[PDB]
């Protein structure tokens, strides 16, 4: 079955900005703007469009060695990403794919909103608490942060 895990956190970077440098130069960004939290991204295969897939690992250490995503949808004019998590990490007899969409919307004051809906598809039985997720939102909180402090002290990045 799926459970569905909903949030929203706020940027200081305006939408068209933002999503032009996390969602697509993030291969790039995250692995020298977070070194601690992203080790690497590899290409697998694909452009970057739906079908495309990626390695993400993560530093030594941490819970799992890396995942891999698949994009499923890229909407540049609203600001949509969609991917799913398809191998790797916690993908296995218990859980067999994580769909995520992100959308950022634009905020008068010249920031954005992200929204994020998380889903878990599991094989039958067990469960997914929020508790346990508190990782999949720290994990991003902190890759959006990174991106955001890079994005204030390089002006003329990803314009
Ligand atoms: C933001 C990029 C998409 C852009 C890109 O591929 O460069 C996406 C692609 C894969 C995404 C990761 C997949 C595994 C994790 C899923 C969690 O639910 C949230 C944190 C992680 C670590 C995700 C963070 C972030 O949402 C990533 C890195
Ligand atoms: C908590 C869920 C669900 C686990 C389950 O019940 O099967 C799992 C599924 C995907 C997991 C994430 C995969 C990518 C990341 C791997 C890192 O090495 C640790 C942080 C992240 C962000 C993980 C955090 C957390 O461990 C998640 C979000």
């Amino acid at each position: 079955g799926v459970f569905n895990y909903e949030t929203e956190t706020t940027s200081v970077i305006p939408a068209a900005r933002l999503f032009k440098a996390f969602i697509l130069d993030g291969d790039n960004l995250f692995p020298k703007v977070a070194p601690q939290a992203i080790s690497s991204v590899e290409n697998i295969e694909g452009n970057g469009g739906p079908g495309t897939i990626k390695k993400i690992s993560f530093p030594e250490g941490f819970p799992f060695k890396y995942v891999k995503d698949r994009v499923d949808e890229v909407d540049h004019t609203n600001f949509k990403y969609n991917y799913s998590v398809i191998e790797g990490g916690p993908i296995g007899d218990t859980l067999e794919k994580i769909s995520n969409e992100i959308k950022i919307v634009a905020t008068p004051d010249g920031g954005s909103i992200l929204k994020i809906s998380n889903k878990y598809h599991t094989k039958g039985d067990h469960e997914v608490k929020a508790e346990q997720v508190k990782a999949s939102k720290e994990m991003g909180e902190t890759l959006l942060r990174a991106v955001e402090s890079y994005l204030l002290a390089h002006s003329d990045a990803y314009n």
